[PDB]
């Protein structure tokens, strides 16, 4: 039934009306009813009338506290990315750097050419990324798809324990320039994520279907055996870059899509993804959940080599939504096998 919906597991694109757009969790359930989740990543173009902010003219004075210089080492489509933290800077200082001749986007015709240039020049002229900035650019009154307050069941973490994890249950802003990258990863606890590109140049994405995520992990383990040896989930370090040609060469299925200003990207549980920015831009993102996430959360293999990493207690979720399984789960005897094709039960509605 669900296995015959989006059988190719290709990135789908949706165009909600304003009526459909008003209810966030309902539209996520809807796009899962269409098999969007099988790709691991989906685009949602909001209705033309909608805007999350009047204008972006008043933000040049906003501080980027921990900008990162991205140094990349490698060859043959396999790279490791090292972060160098730089001194704080404003958006204006960042924009001047980004649009300067040294760091700006090279000339091209089609995306294919720019993509070839990215993979060719990845290790040269290391760019600076204004990443992981706490904040939102949504105006206080906007109620539709507000990244600061989506109001999904992930709110059970703050409600229960009081804990906020920066980026996870709070919003983060991302100021890109040309050739800034996000490495291959799933979300913390294999959650969903939502990314909105506020303005500027495009952001391109790669995605591997959740039903082939394990194929990618095996490949990564083969190429980085030392990293695998010292961490059970080293891809969560967000340092590993793998070109589409390497994926194609080892038979890993994947898709690509370019995100444009004013468009949303949703990543789904266990949806590995990576990409880069075309030029100067600004993106906002956070994690969220559905009832279907819970099982992914229970089975998520976490980073074992760093004390300061994101761990969510799954108790509250199992207790509330799977009371019949809670005694079995605490005993370490819950052998539920995840079927990556099933939509979230809210999609009945
Ligand atoms: O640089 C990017 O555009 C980018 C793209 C895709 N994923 C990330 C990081 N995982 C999403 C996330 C962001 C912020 C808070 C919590 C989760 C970043
Ligand atoms: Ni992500
Ligand atoms: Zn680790």
């Amino acid at each position: 039934e669900s296995e015959t919906l989006n059988p190719s597991a290709r990135i789908m694109t949706f165009y909600p009306t304003m009526e459909e757009f008003r209810n966030f969790s309902r539209y996520i359930a809807y796009i899962e009813s269409q098999g969007a989740h099988r790709a691991g990543l989906a685009k949602v173009v909001p209705p033309k009338e909608w805007k999350p902010r009047a204008s972006y003219d008043d933000i040049d004075d906003l501080v980027i506290p921990a900008p990162i210089q991205q140094l990349v080492t490698g060859q043959s489509g396999l790279f490791t990315q090292y972060n160098i933290q730089k001194k704080a800077m404003t958006v204006r200082e960042f924009r001047k750097i980004a649009n300067s001749d040294k760091y700006c986007t090279p000339r091209y015709s089609e995306f294919e050419e720019l993509e070839r240039k990215y993979w060719k020049n990845l290790t040269f002229n290391p760019p600076i990324y204004g990443a992981d900035v706490n904040g939102t650019l949504y105006e206080k009154h906007v109620d539709e798809w507000n990244i600061g307050r989506l109001r999904t069941i992930l709110d059970l973490v703050e409600k229960e324990s009081g804990i906020t994890i920066e980026g996870v249950n709070t919003p983060y802003l991302y100021f890109g320039m040309w050739k800034t990258s996000f490495a291959w990863h799933t979300e913390d606890m294999d959650l969903y994520s939502i990314n909105y590109l506020h303005f500027g140049e495009p952001k391109s994405w790669y995605s591997v279907p959740p039903e082939h995520g394990k194929r990618l992990e095996r490949l990564a383990k083969g190429f980085f055996p030392g990293s695998a040896q010292s961490c059970e989930a080293f891809l969560r370090h967000k340092m590993t870059l793998i070109s589409p040609l390497m994926l194609k060469k080892y038979g890993i299925p994947f898709d690509k899509v370019t995100q444009e200003a004013g468009e949303f990207m949703i990543t789904f549980p266990y949806g590995y993804h990576a990409g880069f920015n075309h030029g100067f831009n600004c993106a906002e993102s956070t994690n969220f959940a559905t009832r279907r996430w819970i099982e992914y959360g229970k089975q998520a293999v976490l980073c074992s080599c760093r004390k300061d990493m994101v761990k969510i207690s799954m108790d509250v979720f199992v207790r509330k939504f799977q009371p019949e399984r809670y005694k079995l789960w605490k005993a370490g005897k819950d052998n539920t096998v995840i079927d990556h094709t099933l939509p979230t039960p809210e999609a009945a509605e």
